[PDB]
């Protein structure tokens, strides 16, 4: 459980955040793919693409980027009431998807790297505590409803 001052802290740079989304969103893929390569070849609709300027140009996993985006957005803002939201997300990425938990640690990674980037003033030793307590929380409902579904991750 994180106390009310934690979820402010994650709330505030997540608003600035939300000043580009779709900016946000590819930062986070490309640095994903790049740091680890194995995660591109559960993307049937993304495996061809070879450099980081191929990635940039593309259009289709722009869109991506926000979709993912809003749907984490709209779980963070729920601040730990997320059940939910949380089933059919469960659903699709253990069943369907087949992504392991592992691969969901490596995106954490991503997405703290790209805040430190954008937003030093907003994202100091404090704030980045409480940003990853909120991923860990994901993280752990989410390594549940995996084993309730069947799924080892
Ligand atoms: C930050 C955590 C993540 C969130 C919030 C998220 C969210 C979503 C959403 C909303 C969709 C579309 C609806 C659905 O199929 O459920 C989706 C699709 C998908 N996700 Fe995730 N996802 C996350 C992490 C990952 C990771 C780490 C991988 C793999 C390395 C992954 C692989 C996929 C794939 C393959 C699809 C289908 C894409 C397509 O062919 O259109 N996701 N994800």
């Amino acid at each position: 459980v994180l106390s009310e001052g934690e979820w402010q802290l994650v709330l505030h740079v997540w608003a600035k955040v939300e000043a580009d989304v779709a900016g946000h969103g590819q930062d986070i893929w490309i640095r994903l793919f790049k740091s680890h390569p194995e995660t591109l070849e559960k993307f049937d609709r993304f495996k061809h693409l070879k450099t980081e300027a191929e990635m940039k140009a593309s259009e289709d996993l722009k869109k991506h980027g926000v979709t993912v985006l809003t749907a984490l957005g709209a779980i963070l803002k729920k601040k730990g009431h997320h059940e939910a939201e949380l089933k059919p997300l469960a659903q699709s990425h253990a069943t369907k998807h087949k992504i392991p938990i592992k691969y969901l640690e490596f995106i954490s990674e991503a997405i703290i790297h790209v805040l430190h980037s954008r937003h030093p003033g907003n994202f100091g030793a404090d704030a980045q505590g409480a940003m990853n307590k909120a991923l860990e929380l994901f993280r752990k409902d989410i390594a549940a409803k995996y084993k309730e579904l069947g799924y080892q991750g």
